[PDB]
């Protein structure tokens, strides 16, 4: 196994697809195990064949207590770097305390959690921080000042002492599934890079921990590792590191299923790499890679269906079965797909405006996944086109099915007009469902402002803040396009005012992940560039 040009990475993953990840060396040759096994650190290992070895264990400072010296948790170099991490094992009730002393003796400033606290009910990793307020975990006081939660992961600031307090940041992986490796690696690069991002020059090692301290604590930083020698030397050698790894804490990666994800992950960064920019800081490239996404055809079966062949008003914009909304019983079929946001997972639905043979469906999709808002992003009719079925009433009231609607308030603002409604069952019988009904889109083209836009987007945010804080039902006919533009948008704009930080390229690709052709149109698309400029100023 020699190293592998950038140039030829894309070749070799096809043709590797086990065995090379089977020639790696299991850690224990080159290596002694003496202080891990001692009777008196038996109960301080959560799994007994995954231990550190004696060279490159974390040794605490003796604290009268025999034995007192260890903890389950090795350094690991990164990239140049000796002692770039210490992987170390998720501590347990028993060992929580010996963890906040190894973060306060080792100098770290983040802590890298892989791992959820329980996994179907068995319990992977024990809570180490206070929810509320704080704690005194032995001669360490631990106190929260910040918890943010995104979608991916979450970030936890925290403030340890016992002279001088500091600041430990936490950041936990939360998407990370039981079974199995994720999906995309999309999601663990922006993590990583947040990493990066929080972790200070000066500090100490990162502490990374998942459930055993080996496995996804090891993808993570091979990752790290790998992302740095493609930077450096243009050429990838996944063998020879977790090979070196393996030789300060053994067992470091630990599925073949997670061998070919360092791969993946190394190829995402560097086939689309670098399209996030700052907002202190051609397009046309970025959208011909965005339709180089391939449409998951296999994975479009109900949608294809005969019976649901009639119910789309495209046959080929169509929900992927994997994230496609489901009602209650072929009649638990409706074109329209669940769609994570920033802050949350299945946020949007995405849908194609109701044909006249539908808004039965429509509403009773809004009713049984609790939308409270409705964006409208068509006219009914546009350039003598039938391209929406008016599915709300506009004078008194409607029954589609065991749906009612009534309609409370009408208010035609800028570009906006603002419609209420009273959408009955026939105590938790009535809802009031608000819908938002954008005039500023042009029938033929891009809006060529995009205040207007904004202002939606600011709009339904304030309203989902107050009808708290159901999934919102965007449509426009096609249910991708539109819906996609402001979807992207959306959730574009939420991180620029958030984190200062600017991705349109794989804010689009992965809502293209989501639900096929969702940006549609090189127009869309400069617009969401377009849109973003206007918001800066
Ligand atoms: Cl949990
Ligand atoms: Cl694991």
């Amino acid at each position: 196994y020699f190293p592998i040009p950038v140039e030829h990475l894309e070749e070799e993953i096809r043709i590797r697809s086990r065995e090379e990840f089977n020639s790696l060396p299991s850690g224990h040759i080159q290596g002694t195990f003496e202080l891990a096994n001692k009777e008196e650190n038996r109960e301080k290992n959560r799994y007994p064949n995954i231990l550190p070895n004696d060279h490159s264990r974390v040794i605490l400072s003796q604290l009268g207590i025999p034995c007192s010296d260890y903890i389950n948790a090795s350094y690991i170099d990164g990239y140049k770097e000796k002692n770039k991490f210490i992987a170390a094992q998720g501590p347990k009730q028993e060992t929580v305390n010996d963890f906040w002393r190894m973060v306060w003796e080792q100098k770290s400033a983040t802590i890298v959690m892989l791992t959820n606290l329980k996994e179907r009910k068995e319990e992977k990793c024990h809570q180490y921080w206070p929810d509320q307020g704080c704690w005194t975990y032995g001669n360490i006081r631990v106190c929260v000042e910040d918890c943010v939660v995104l979608v991916d992961y979450t970030i936890r600031k925290f403030c340890i002492q016992p002279k001088a307090p500091r600041l430990v940041s936490q950041l936990h992986f939360t998407s990370w599934p039981d079974f199995g490796v994720p999906f995309t690696p999309i999601g663990m690069l922006k993590f990583l890079k947040k990493v990066k991002t929080l972790n200070p020059v000066h500090a100490g090692p990162i502490v990374v921990h998942c459930s055993a301290g080996v496995g996804r604590t090891g993808t993570f930083i091979v990752i790290d590792a790998m992302m740095a020698m493609m930077h450096a030397e243009q050429k990838v050698d996944v063998f020879e590191f977790v090979s070196r790894i393996r030789n300060q804490r053994p067992q470091m990666v630990q599925t073949d299923m997670q061998y070919t994800f360092i791969y993946q992950a190394l190829l995402e960064y560097y086939l689309y790499g670098d399209t996030e920019l700052d907002v202190s800081s051609g397009l046309e490239e970025e959208f011909r890679k965005l339709t180089n996404v391939r449409i998951m055809k296999e994975n479009m079966r109900t949608g294809n269906l005969p019976a649901n062949m009639k119910k789309a008003r495209v046959i080929q914009i169509i929900p992927y079965d994997f994230n496609r909304v489901i009602l209650s019983m072929y009649t638990d079929y409706i074109n329209a797909s669940f769609i994570d946001g920033y802050r949350q997972k299945d946020y949007f639905i995405a849908t194609q405006g109701p044909l006249a043979h539908t808004v039965e469906d429509f509403w009773r999709m809004i009713w049984e996944w609790k939308s409270h808002t409705i964006v409208m992003l068509t006219e009914v009719q546009e350039r003598e086109q039938d391209k929406c079925y008016q599915y709300w009433p506009t004078e008194g009231s409607v029954t589609h099915g065991e749906i009612t609607i009534e309609i409370k308030n009408d208010t035609l603002s800028e570009a906006i007009s603002i419609r209420d409604f009273l959408v009955t069952l026939n105590g938790e019988q009535v809802r009031v469902v608000r819908q938002f009904h954008f005039h500023g889109w042009p029938e033929i083209g891009i809006p060529a402002e995009g205040k207007g836009m904004i202002d939606l987007i600011a709009a339904v945010q304030k309203q989902q803040q107050q009808t708290g804080n159901h999934p919102i039902t965007v449509h426009c006919s096609a249910g991708a396009g539109r819906t996609g533009t402001f979807i992207a948008l959306s959730n574009i704009l939420e991180r620029v005012k958030a984190e200062g930080l600017l991705d349109v390229f794989q804010a689009v690709k992965s809502l293209r992940l989501q639900r096929p052709h969702m940006v549609q149109t090189l127009e869309q698309y400069e617009f969401c560039y377009k849109v973003v400029q206007d918001f800066i100023d």
